[PDB]
């Protein structure tokens, strides 16, 4: 199934590890040391999107020194200080969505935790009022949207609504950044509006887009990361009692579910300059994907590559990144979730995988639906 991809990872990595695909002309590294260079080594490979122009007026498609302005400015709204700030505030809005499935013996991991836990905690940090909470929901589900198929009236009809979603959110951005200007508070978008780099702030133009990347690059690759780290955690017998029995063991266990079961399985770079990978040549301007679900189940970069560890420590994966792009939302995501999952471990004394349904995203590693067989405790 889609959920299970690894044996053609593995089939690459050893029959074309750099493989060209004639028919998109883009090339494919799936080798861990081949990946890591792919996604940090920025003189040769860049993050700029010549041509094809979900990511645009992002960090994402930027490159020095345009980039490390913006990338300085924002990472002082994720400080570990402040990520500490975030964890109580956090902790009750996942009490309170485990709460909810409180009565029931089957419950659906996506649709009932996984799913809205990350929309309504980026929804509290951005300061969104729960006056407006619903239908900030809704914009961040049409952002995050795609279409039904790749029949272009389809592709259209779904380009208008979700144009209209990207206008009416990045509206009320627009209107909440200027709100916070006259009443500071503790949300990330009253930290960005104060932080200041020798004098240099980001620019209502430069602010909106952040915002509406925060909810695109974290929404859902938590939600997947909580999912596929449970269905890691069930899959492998033990596991789940030895994380409840040693609760410090989560965050370790967080960072070999990244590895295992990455939510963001490749990366895009376009070729910078004129360079060579393992004997076959790259030219500048062709798209290269590194394949960081194929890189962290590498076998001659991990011992026993293929089996959840969770006692992994140091865990070398690159599944949040490696170089100046690494995940800006890494500490949000570790803290996130292991919230999650030790109000997981708490309420329930017994988790059973009934179904699973993979998310039909490409580019995305993750579960439509999560069916469990479940004991409260
Ligand atoms: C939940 C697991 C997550 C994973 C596995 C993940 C993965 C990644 C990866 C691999 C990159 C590198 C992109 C590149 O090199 O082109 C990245 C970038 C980024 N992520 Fe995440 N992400 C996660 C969650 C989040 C969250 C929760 C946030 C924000 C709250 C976030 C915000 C960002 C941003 C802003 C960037 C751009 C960094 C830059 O371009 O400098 N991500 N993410
Ligand atoms: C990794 C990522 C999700 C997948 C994105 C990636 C940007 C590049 C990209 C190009 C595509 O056209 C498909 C999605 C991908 C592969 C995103 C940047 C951060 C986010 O989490």
């Amino acid at each position: 199934d889609p959920y299970d991809p690894f044996p053609w990872y593995e089939k690459m990595r050893k029959e074309s590890p750099v493989y060209y695909d004639e028919d998109s002309k883009v090339w494919s590294v799936f080798l861990y040391d081949d990946v890591k260079r792919v996604i940090s080594d920025k003189d040769f490979f860049s993050n700029q999107f010549p041509q094809l122009e979900t990511f645009a007026k992002t960090m994402v498609s930027m490159d020095p020194p345009k980039h490390t302005r913006i990338r300085s400015i924002v990472s002082k709204a994720f400080t570990p200080r402040i990520m500490k700030e975030w964890e109580p505030r956090i902790r009750v809005l996942t009490d309170e969505l485990l709460g909810k499935a409180r009565g029931r013996d089957e419950i659906d991991l996506v649709q009932d935790f996984s799913y809205p836990l990350p929309v309504m905690v980026i929804s509290e940090l951005l300061g969104v009022p729960s006056e407006h909470k619903e239908k900030f929901k809704e914009w961040s589900d049409l952002l995050v949207s795609l279409p039904k198929s790749a029949y272009e009236e389809d592709v259209m009809e779904w380009r208008t609504i979700r144009n209209k979603g990207e206008e009416d959110l990045s509206a009320f951005f627009e209107n909440v950044i200027e709100e916070k200007r006259r009443n500071l508070g503790d949300d990330i978008i009253s930290l960005l509006i104060q932080a200041e780099e020798d004098g240099d702030r980001l620019s209502p133009d430069e602010l909106v887009p952040f915002c509406n990347l925060l909810l695109l690059a974290g929404n859902e690759t938590t939600t997947n990361l909580i999912s596929n780290m449970v269905y890691s955690i069930l899959e492998k017998p033990g596991t789940f009692d030895e994380l409840a029995n040693q609760p410090d063991l989560i965050p370790q266990a967080v960072e070999e579910a990244v590895r295992f079961r990455a939510p963001a399985p490749m990366i895009v770079r376009f070729v910078q300059q004129d360079t060579a990978i393992r004997g076959v040549n790259l030219k500048k301007g062709e798209g290269v994907i590194a394949f960081l679900a194929s890189a962290n189940r590498d076998e001659a970069a991990f011992e026993r590559a293929h089996e959840f560890d969770i006692h992994r420590h140091p865990n070398r994966h690159i599944g949040f990144g490696h170089g100046i792009h690494f995940c800006l939302g890494a500490p949000l995501a570790r803290l996130e979730t292991k919230i999650a999952l030790e109000a997981l471990l708490k309420q329930y004394s017994a988790m059973e995988t009934i179904s699973t349904e993979p998310m039909a995203n490409s580019s995305m590693y993750g579960l439509k639906h999560f069916r469990l067989h479940v004991k409260e405790a």
